[PDB]
């Protein structure tokens, strides 16, 4: 009674699951009719998809090339040696100095099993404070001692914070905090930091306390690839990074390694050994395979000219739109962005990131609260470039985003004048709103006027 | 100097990557033109592969549905709430006393974020023993107290086997162990025991020296969504499983756990909450969200009477080898199997695994060696029914492939009786070797006469 | 206002004190107007109690003799030297070959002292079970997991059991066991255990894991110096003692250690530094001088042949006590001794330790309560010969001690038998009960007649 | 063969153990014929040392007073519990708030029992940092991250510090710190601070953050009972000692802890149970029963107006050297003192701690060297006057002292401007020093002059 292999096996979606195949038109339709300035948010290539639902999902290959603990896996083998090959291509670096691992499924595993390999359970590590700009897998618990993040239950974490009145990166007091900890790990890298990082300092800080330093470039790796920010493969011992965000690729993860001498016992690097068995067997079993050749696409596309030149182009974007921004009397953290983001401190405007992201969320302007330094209800929205720039956005397009931000936190203001400064007060202003339907026509019309990557807009079920 | 969308974003991968894409090709020509008895593998359905490979992947979603901390959810949310609540239809299970949390990137995220939810650092746990059929993420560490796994590294961990001479876990000796040893979680399910699990004992034992106990039930998922097997819901607090094996879906986890009111205070189950909060935000990020809507499929799928004749099939056809076997002389562990897989000893015919494993990569024959009961070189072989019950194979098919296995070992016996029985000589005898191009060659001719799921072989690049 | 130096300090403590003053007269008649058979208690000798009531007190020399932080320390340094050098002659010890570190403020501060010097927090350790005749330092949690022991709060143990039906240690079960749990540390030594211990089977079980092997000795430390029982110094790396049980010193305790060339890397013993360092700086501040002084003077005591005579004569008279209760149809573990106790199981008699040990301590006979050999409440009594002996008792009269005993368990039964087998009926029999009176008034006769240490019987204040 | 109990237990320690003997005595003559300024020496009474060496240290007493696991402890039972409600009496505790546990062997077992007692392994813990003047059982890791203090080992600490320029305790620092770190458990008290604690402020910190607060008082806790410096008992949950300090008791520790409602549900405190618990069965065996009787003497000398004198001489004595040190134009930490110490800053002399120690200590001037804020070979001396102000010696007699020490760094001084400023040099100055020897015979004189408590020097063998 069993069904023919062509009734299950070969039959596609959208007859054999029609209700989730409606709801993906609907996410395409989404994706493509509104404006998404979510920071860590990017739009892929069709390449990359294709790799991604491919027959490599079948295989199962537990181990590493060359020393897997099963047969068949000749092109496995080769899929995952080219994506590793590429992935020390784009970042140009040297194979004897550098390895990499591909197989992490995503960012937060790859961080934990770096951990992993370099430290035992209860070693203390510093990272970026999550107020401040930095990521819950860098550490993170709450003010009654309550360990959010793994990286705080099976380590022992301290947060580092900028400058209360700049929103830099205080460098004394990291220094002054890590001679004190004396953490065997520091993190650096972040999630909503608007600014470069002196990995140099970071290497003088983690010299002087005797600490490893680990890079964690998820969000701009892809700037990291072309060269449009420091590079922290100069300073630091591993880097890890997810692959989907600047970097416009797969869901997936790296870690970067030191290989070869050491500089100044004629001693070596001993990151690999660890780094691969923290991966396998320690912590995952076979790796995604189709993630691993989808990457490999990625990481080709991350190293063409085109690639370069829509890194520049991020950075000129959000350079354009926080100009814009504060054209406009808005302030916004350390005065502007060398990066992929801008941070928008609401504070001085009376309103909370919370109220605003949700007016941007009824026009189908996707942003997210964030904090600022000092908040004590995070205070700001951050707002990223990559997702649009991919659509091919260039400087005026942000200026146009800018404004309609701008139109946003108007109707915000003119809510919370009209029905009150609490949040319930704020809610009732929603209701039947024309004038944020005006905004939301307008932004659905811009949105319509750009291409789209991944998929094709004149073969979508809602148009 | 941006390239336009159409040629980086829209371009299909046979232009945009003719390296990667050819080596796709090969591994799909691989996957059809061999027999695959890996028993953690399968071929899934074309449609689980559309929903994989879709825009899914752009959308960041952390958190939950209906508790998300940014907009633009809508569609997301309605896909992962249609996939959890197929996750308890799939596997006959009331909402008020089950939910499941579908977010885990792989079985062995699942595995290590229950732990996290429900147990301190260095809590004790027990698994089946590496040696008698189970996980690594179940515990492993090595005769010299180097701990392998995760999970003996953040948690004490200690193994139960299974009877050094009936090959069936004893009970007795794991009611011994749980009552010394006082573990805080009892681990059941495994990744090569042949027989059904007794789940009621293990509830018995645990409920004696209280603990929590849970299964993975990776391997037999599918078997237990048509219930073919016995249910570990039944008994067990916890259910993990991958989605990928008998289950026929994605690389993806799932973790089931009680809701409601305990069995004999008036209390509740208290795992809802843990278990959520351990997946996110203390351990992944955001979803990968294409995997979940692939997953929905998935079980969509696993519902129809279709799958459950297909689980019947590999019940049926993994007997039906096995009979074949013995038929042969050989001997299996337990004698015989009640799941999908067999567990050939070689011992008894002077042979290691991996001899016959190697032997049979060659004739592209894809099984795996395997520890047997008191091994101390693994002395079996593991050979699985999904992927080939997959292709459409009945009894008379498996017949045929335990006679190409009955050759194989023949061929391997042959070889060690000409050139010796140390690794050293076994490899002379491959060279140039006639009898095992001869197998090849019916292996490649019986394997391409039965249909494929998941791409279309009359589509293929090499054929 | 200050008192004058001759009122407070130098007046003597009948006049400063006189509460405290009676309080000790009356605990040294009840000292001598009794029976003594707790096996962890002594008489020690007057040289002994004048050692350490002195102003060795008043010295505060943190660190080793030699590597002192504070000056002053010229005849602190030469008693320590003393009592190391001496501590290694009374136990036989090459110096080449043995150190030893005499400032343990206590035996259990010693062990753990010990533990941290060669393990690690959360490092696995097996020694006796409690319930087996161990010690609560050796690792003790309840079966509801909860932690009594130190030992097992910071460090994971595992204990090893006796047989159920022969009451010795089983030794194929701790090989097992080990094997298993792989412990770093395995202790051996016991508090209730009546027989020898095979420390070279101890050796080879704890060479084939890997693990370190340590003796606890506190017990029969007097018998092992009198070379009376097997030596642990032959098989074990770290012995550590108690000073004041069978060796007849002070309170105090003792960290023994290999040093020089290991048995078959020319490799050298790495315990010495490890030791000193967990006792100071990382445990305990400065010693207790006066300790360290009395513990000099009973280790010259322990080495004289009178010492050897008196172990002999411990030896002697639980023999003949154990006999003497067998005889009358009693039942001991093991059925006998080999050391300076019996173990009593009076669960053939329908009796509970407690019963025997509350009517015992109405006659002025001091033993303990102890469990047996599966116990699930604890059913036997624990009695030792040192104390006694140290009085002068010999065969003959340890045979009128086991009468006693004897007469006292027949009021046990008496009771039982007229008021009944509940706890509280038994008590309802202690009210006025003349024969209880008149067992009394016959052990506090017989015990007069003898001599008692450390004090003069005539200058007593109660006679 | 047995010795007679009137040869080996009856026998004085004089015939006994000759060597020891005539050491004791040197010690004893050490102890009256120099100045002793270590800060944590006192010379203890005779009653003290009567009850230390007592036939008390016979008895094995494992328990409470009133539940106790052996019998035969109704005098013991006895001496607890007035040691314990004399240990409240003297430090003016109402006994409804107040529980007192007197079994810790010392003061550094009484901290890691409180620390058990309350925290789980790895829970964080501040005390104050080595080189402002705390304790290392507070906590100490050296800069290459070795963990030296157990407290350090087995939990996670990080120290607070004093003020750079001023040498006070920084508590706006202090709070900074407490609220980044989260400490479970903030401990106040020290070893070498000489100004009073700011409890109230310590508690405000510990609200603020979560924290317990617990006083190691064991330097001052002489001055604490006699109510001349401020008492932690106000502010703190725990309050742990030694005993044998500013309180010139024995050696022994106690635990102080806070019972009955709490302060603003209608709690209770919750230390009592744990706290017993910790001391036994966790971590200690038996008690010490002879320290705990001489402890119990010492109690109520410490209860006597006698004593309050004292403590008030003890911190006029060190105010008067302090005085007259800087009036020779030396300085001390924080410019004087509060309590029963001064701390000298050698450092604007261009002298070493070691080599003014060093010199004092060829002077009978037994001082130690320590260090002063900011040092990183420690920069100063520490003082303290309660030994001497034992003796009888008033503020007229400590400028006498100053002058001593006076007389002292000069010969330093003139040694290092001859030989030279490195180590080696400064030694090869005190090679037959006529100066040092004349200085060594003044105070070896003026050292005669006074009375000694403890024993009668009329009755010393080296006089």
């Amino acid at each position: 009674h069993m069904d023919p292999v062509s009734v299950w096996g070969n039959t596609p979606l959208a007859t054999v699951d029609p209700e989730i195949h409606d709801l993906i038109e609907k996410e395409k339709r989404r994706q493509c009719r509104g404006i998404e300035l979510i920071a860590s948010e990017n739009f892929t290539s069709f390449a990359v998809i294709e790799a991604l639902g491919s027959a490599l999902t079948n295989k199962y290959s537990e181990g590493m090339p060359g020393n897997r603990y099963y047969g068949g896996n000749e092109y496995i083998d080769q899929i995952e040696n080219l994506c590793r090959s590429r992935a020390l291509q784009a970042f140009h670096l040297d194979a004897q100095s550098w390895g990499v691992n591909v197989q992490p499924y995503s960012g937060s595993p790859a961080n934990f099993a770096a951990y992993t390999a370099v430290l035992n359970p209860h070693d203390r590590i510093m990272g970026l404070d999550l107020r401040s700009g930095g990521h819950l897998t860098h550490g993170y618990y709450t003010s009654g001692g309550k360990k959010i993040s793994a990286t705080s239950i099976y380590f022992e974490s301290l947060p580092y914070k900028v400058n209360s009145t700049t929103g830099y990166i205080d460098y004394d007091r990291l220094e002054e905090k890590a001679l004190d900890f004396r953490p065997k790990l520091i993190i650096c890298g972040g999630s909503a930091y608007p600014r470069d990082w002196d990995y140099k300092r970071f290497r003088e800080v983690a010299d002087k306390c005797g600490a490893l330093l680990l890079c964690d470039m998820a969000h701009t790796s892809g700037l990291v690839a072309a060269q449009e920010v420091n590079s922290p493969f100069e300073y630091c011992d591993i880097v890890t990074t997810t692959t989907h965000k600047s970097l416009r690729g797969p869901r997936a993860g790296m870690i970067f390694y030191r290989k070869g001498p050491k500089p100044p016992e004629n001693a070596v690097y001993d990151f690999e050994d660890k780094i691969n068995f923290a991966v396998f067997p320690s912590l995952q079993g076979g790796p995604h395979n189709h993630q691993i050749g989808a990457l490999a696409v990625a990481l080709k596309q991350a190293a063409s000219p085109g690639f370069k030149a829509y890194a520049k182009q991020v950075k000129a974007n959000a350079v354009a739109l926080g100009k814009y921004l504060m054209g406009k009397g808005y302030s916004l953290v350390t005065g502007g962005t060398e990066n992929h983001l801008v941070l928008w401190d609401l504070r001085p405007l009376g309103l909370t990131g919370y109220k605003v992201e949700k007016l941007c969320d009824l026009c189908n302007i996707t942003v997210n609260k964030n904090a600022v330094f000092g908040d004590s209800a995070p205070g700001g929205v951050r707002i990223g470039a990559p997702a649009m720039t991919s659509r091919g956005l260039v400087e005026k397009d942000f200026e146009q985003i800018g404004e309609f931000l701008h139109r946003a936190v108007t109707l915000t203001l003119e809510i919370q004048k009209e029905h009150g400064k609490l949040l319930k007060d704020f809610n009732k202003g929603l209701v039947n709103n024309k004038a944020i339907e005006d905004l939301k026509a307008d932004v659905e019309k811009f949105s319509a006027l750009f291409d789209m990557p991944g998929f094709l807009v004149s073969e979508m079920k809602y148009k």
